[PDB]
RNA sequence: GGGGUAUCGCCAAGCGGUAAGGCACCGGAUUCUGAUUCCGGCAUUCCGAGGUUCGAAUCCUCGUACCCCAGCCA
């Protein structure tokens, strides 16, 4: 339960409605991201917590900024994510004309009238944060030159900028929302969806409040930047003929540690390639962190974990791992890969190889088992082997004796640098029945991988509040390594995470995987300390 | 100027009856993942200062910090 359930009930109980019917009104100018998906998750959470409906209404009332490829990838985000929309997918534009004819309406009550102050003579005559805002010399036009001007508007009879249709309100209100907002603006721009049927548009605040009106929402859902809006909102709905009066309730954004949460921020990395793309799995988009490997499951219980009240926050990176983190440690199966790989040839053993069995899951053998190959020349990881040091280091020691996981108990005793010093191989010997530990893959039945590590975006936790958050982007924010995994991988497919042994969470696809090489993103690391 | 928010490191319950929970952090027990699980600990005070009441994070007063609004964007 949150203060927007609460209204809730307390309009169920009280009676002022029966049902419950929200929306999600996102405008196709880009990708989602997690931020949205806190809204999706009110909303579509909501609705069928409370056994009622909820719209997914694309908010296409600026054509310049929004395209065909986002209504597409909002829709596969919302159904990746888990949510049914109630009837077909709802448009902006579907009430073009219907927005039309309460425009009229306006005109025709007097509280609307077209305006030609340039758009740099509008700001001027609008006031400021302190000084009251100043009427239009248009302002006191006839009904009939409104209603003949607006269709000159209609009829492109105007050029863009020349001319608008503004609400009549207050421009000595401390609201400067509510300072003779503009209703329509003038655009030749191809629309989306009604191609170049029209010429003009209508603002936000004027589409909006009618949409859910139309739609019969009962509770607008939106976030805190509108709770100005709402003056606006209202006006509209108070002064034009509809039905019903839905009511809007803000709660505040979701902003995460170390990445901005904006559609032009995000935007301006994928324009200028400094991600692969929207979905590049550092984006904290949803389709990114999808690629990335991230549940829909895991970010349903992000949300559920980070509340919905109306305090301004910012969460910790921790927290979506965690939720991730409990998921994947619960359903993906285990596995043996190495990441930094060096050569440890068992001196001491005789043959070809031997096949030994290892938990599909340590904690949960009904998870099945698997049989993997095991021989005299194996791969480790470089940072299991040290010749020296501290009694806490529980890896391999130039004298020592370490665990092979699911395996035998090897010794090195003898090992192989070069001319910079580095080690090539590490020479053992594995006791005879023994069936500190690490990881391993063989030599001889080793799948080529390509293993990519990422982490933050940005290398400090507010980038947003960065003078040119570009310049604070993490160098190391993607690292590509190159390693062996067991041949078992081979039949991985894109879509699950396999855990792997001592690392993290890993899955395929990547957008690079192929047959022969294998291409792996780690969702995100074990817990270290 | 108007609109909002102040509870642990980060989130968040709380709605006159005596500070939940999560993430995180500090200990101890297990583990063939330094993982998991696992028991034990972690705000005598809620932005500050007065006031009210038997009792206040909750009510009252004056202050303070931060967030949003001057697109023909959403
Ligand atoms: N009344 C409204 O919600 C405005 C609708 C508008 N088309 C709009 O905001 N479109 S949007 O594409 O920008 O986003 C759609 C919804 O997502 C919410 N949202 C956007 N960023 C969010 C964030 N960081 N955290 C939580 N919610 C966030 C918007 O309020 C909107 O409901």
């Amino acid at each position: 339960t949150n203060f927007i359930r609460q209204i809730i009930d307390e309009d169920l109980a009280s009676g002022k409605h029966t049902t419950v019917h929200t929306r999600f009104p996102p405008e196709p100018n880009g990708y989602l991201h997690i931020g949205h998906a806190k809204s999706i998750c009110l909303n579509f959470g909501i609705a069928q917590d409370y056994k009622g409906q909820c719209n997914l209404r694309f908010d296409d009332t600026n054509p310049v900024k929004e395209d065909i490829e986002y209504v597409e990838s909002i829709k596969n985000d919302v159904e990746w994510l888990g949510f049914h929309w109630s009837g077909n997918v709802r448009y902006s534009s579907d009430y073009f004309d219907q927005l039309h004819a309460y425009a009229i309406e306006l005109i025709n009550k007097g509280l609307a009238y077209v305006d030609e102050l340039t758009p740099e003579q509008i700001r001027e005559y609008r006031g400021t944060l302190t000084q009251p805002g100043k009427n239009s010399p248009y302002r006191d036009r006839s009904v009939e030159e409104n209603l003949a001007l607006f269709e000159k508007m209609r009829a492109g009879g105007f050029e863009e900028g020349k001319a608008c249709l503004r609400a009549k309100i207050d421009m000595a209100s401390p609201f400067i929302v509510m300072r003779d907002p503009v209703l329509y603006r003038i655009k030749f721009a191809e629309h989306h969806q009604t191609g170049n049927k029209w010429c003009i548009y209508p603002m936000y605040d004027f589409t909006h409040c009618i949409s859910d009106a139309l739609e019969g929402i009962t509770h607008s859902l939106c976030t805190l930047e509108f709770q100005d809006n709402r003056r606006l909102y209202d006006w509209v709905l108070d002064n034009i003929t509809i039905p019903v009066h839905p009511r809007q309730y803000e709660f505040s954004r979701l902003n995460l540690e170390y990445t901005v949460m904006s559609k032009r921020k995000l935007n301006l990395l994928v324009t200028d390639k400094h991600v692969e793309g929207w979905d590049d799995p550092r984006m904290p988009t949803i389709s990114g962190l999808r690629r990335r490997g991230y549940t829909a499951a895991s970010i349903r219980e992000f949300c559920k974990r980070i509340g919905v009240t109306k305090q301004d926050n910012t969460i910790e990176m921790a927290s979506l791992e965690s939720c991730i983190r409990e998921d994947l440690n619960e359903n993906a199966p285990r596995a043996m890969a190495v990441i930094d790989p060096v050569k440890l040839v068992i001196e001491n053993y005789q043959g070809e190889g031997e096949m030994v069995t290892m938990p599909n899951h340590p904690n949960k053998p009904e998870m099945g088992s698997r049989q993997v190959p095991f021989s005299g020349e194996i791969w480790i990881d470089r940072a299991d082997f040290r010749e020296e040091a501290n009694k806490q280091y529980k890896r391999l020691v130039l004298g020592k004796e370490v665990r092979l996981r699911n395996a035998y108990v090897i010794k090195a005793e003898r090992v192989e640098k070069d001319a910079e010093g580095n080690i090539t191989t590490i020479f053992c010997t594995y006791d005879a029945d023994t069936l500190g530990v690490i990881h391993w893959v063989s030599a001889a039945h080793a799948l080529p991988v390509e293993i990519r590590l990422y982490d933050r975006l940005f290398s400090v936790p507010n980038p947003g509040a960065a003078d040119d958050f570009l310049s604070v982007i993490n160098p190391e924010s993607l690292v590509i390594k190159q390693g062996f995994a067991e041949p078992s991988l081979k039949d991985a497919v894109a879509g699950k995470a396999f855990q792997f042994e001592r690392e993290g969470y890993f899955c395929l696809d990547s957008r690079h995987s192929t047959a022969e090489k294998p291409v792996f993103n780690r969702t995100v690391g074990l817990r270290d300390t």
